[PDB]
C-alpha cells in the first residue's frame, strides 16, 4: 500500500521521528545586527534584522 | 491378476514396507532462518522459511 501504515511500528516511528527533531535543531544562533525603531508601539525598541 | 494379491504374504509385504518407511525417514533436521510477525495474528512470533 501507499496510503496506509502498520500500527504495530508507530512507537519506532515516533521514536526516529524525534531524533530527527532533535538532529535538526543542532544549531547555535547567530547575532547579526539590530534596527532602532520609532513605530509608535515599539518606541525607540532595537528589533533584530 | 493386476488388481490382485496373494493373501499369504501380507506380512512378509508390510514387513518390508515398514523398513522402506524406516530407512526413508533418517535424515538430520536443518535449520534454515526464521522472520519477525508483523501482522496481528501472532503476539510477534517468529516463524520459519
Amino acid at each position: 500500500s501507499v496510503r496506509g501504515a502498520n500500527p504495530l511500528m508507530f512507537r519506532a516511528n515516533v521514536l526516529h521521528m524525534l531524533l530527527e527533531f532533535v538532529l535538526d535543531n543542532l544549531y547555535l544562533n547567530r547575532h547579526t545586527g539590530f534596527s532602532q525603531d520609532h513605530t509608535p508601539f515599539t518606541e525607540g525598541a532595537n528589533l533584530r534584522s
